[PDB]
């Protein structure tokens, strides 16, 4: 039942910017905590932002804090991602992943209990 979808995907120039969508089905996001994960080539797939699907609280780490910033839209059930100044390192696949709120433990790839498959982003150079 739980099933998360990507989309927006595609070669963008650097300093642009880029929205991704994240469109769940089988739930609905006032039970659950969205994160959105990102794995460059060759690099490990780390955090990039997580959001509380009842408060609309959100979490930035370090390195992506005032570029990136996630929204929920409760009516439409989706999540989205909304990059800004992208740089040719923002390059990468960015997956989509939840976890109920009740189970919720940080804005952590160990800490995600669903994934969507991903959407990839290019930065041109």
């Amino acid at each position: 039942q739980v099933q998360l979808q990507e989309s927006g995907g595609g070669l963008v120039q650097p300093g642009g910017s880029l929205r991704l969508s994240c469109a769940a089905s089988g739930f609905t996001l006032d039970y659950y905590y969205i994160g959105w994960f990102r794995q460059a080539p060759g690099k490990e797939r780390e955090a990039v932002s997580c959001i509380s699907g009842s408060s609309g609280s959100t979490y930035y780490p370090d390195s992506v804090k005032g570029r990136f910033t996630i929204s929920r839209d409760n009516a439409k059930n989706t999540v989205y991602l909304q990059m800004n100044s992208l740089k040719p390192e923002d390059t990468a696949v960015y997956y989509c992943a939840t976890i109920r709120s009740s189970s919720w433990g940080g804005c952590v790839h160990y800490g995600m209990d669903y994934w969507g498959k991903g959407t990839q982003v290019t930065v041109s150079s």
